[PDB]
């Protein structure tokens, strides 16, 4: 799969890790997404749905699990219709410490 891990306890939920799948899909080197928002807002465009952008943030703000279909752009500006799954990860105290964010290209051929 293609995913990144965001720190749930820090503002903007900065990326602490991204796998090779994400780097190949997004076009960004792993070093280039480190500490970038886990919402992947750095990949949004003017055409990205404003309402969905808000719902995504709300999912993080509320430490909840949810999925969304959203338009984002690869580094070279290629438009991609993404399916994004946001899943919180908890510690012993059952406190959300990380967000596992998985991305899939669901653009029709």
């Amino acid at each position: 799969t293609n995913f990144v891990l965001g720190n749930a306890q820090i503002v903007d939920w900065p990326i602490v890790y991204s796998n090779d799948g994400f780097c190949k899909l997004s076009g960004y080197h792993r070093a280039e997404v480190m500490q970038k928002s886990s919402t992947c807002s750095f990949m949004y465009g003017e055409l990205t749905d404003k309402d969905t952008i808000e719902k995504v943030r709300q999912t993080f703000e509320n430490y909840e699990m949810n999925s969304f279909e959203i338009l984002m752009y690869k580094k070279n500006r290629t438009p991609v219709w993404f399916f994004v799954k946001i899943a919180p990860i908890r510690n012993e105290q059952d406190k959300v410490v990380l967000f596992l964010c998985t991305f899939s290209d669901i653009t029709a051929f």
